[PDB]
């Protein structure tokens, strides 16, 4: 038993809804939440630019001395970094950006960074401004996450979209 609360029920391990990930986050202070991240962790929009503000920029000056340490991330990888005051631990995924030309087949690569969390509070990957078709992503979602997945969808056209498609 776990603290998520209002989630439509997918498949045995993902589950659905219609929430703002950063207002889910600090309610449930999940032991992960997942970022949208870009190879830089430069955290300026979508779900990763509304996540840093909600930690004061602290997230960004965080991952900046990640990346001064590490160098970038690869396209369908991660690394775990604090949560902040919004979860234990933020995993950030970068997912495969279409408005850069980057292969989608990357989007399985980054989903399966999911499997070394037991539970997981989740944007769809490579959605909204990474330009990918969310209803794609939720398919290689299930069919790559053996995690326990909670997935919150900002746009309530959108999730009801997913759900009434989902097969
Ligand atoms: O939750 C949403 O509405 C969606 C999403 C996902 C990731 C990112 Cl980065 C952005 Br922006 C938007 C799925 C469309």
């Amino acid at each position: 038993v776990n603290s998520f609360s209002g989630y439509l029920k997918l498949t045995d391990n993902v589950y659905i809804k219609n929430a703002d990930i950063v207002e889910e986050a600090k309610k449930v202070k999940p032991t992960v939440v997942v970022n949208a991240a870009n190879v830089y962790l430069k955290h300026g929009g979508g779900v990763a630019g509304a996540l840093n503000k909600a930690t004061n920029n602290a997230m960004q000056v965080e991952s900046d001395d990640y990346i001064a340490t590490n160098g970038p991330l690869k396209v369908g990888g991660s690394c775990v970094l604090s949560g902040h005051n919004l979860a234990k631990h933020c995993l950030h995924v970068v997912g495969p950006n279409v408005n850069k030309g980057e292969d989608i087949q990357l989007l399985k690569s980054a989903y399966e960074n999911f499997n070394q969390h037991e539970v997981l509070l989740a944007p769809l990957l490579s959605a909204g401004i990474f330009g990918a078709d969310p209803i794609h992503s939720l398919r290689v979602c299930v069919d790559t996450v053996r995690t326990n997945v909670y997935l919150a969808v900002f746009d309530k056209n959108l999730y009801d979209k997913l759900v009434s498609s989902f097969l």
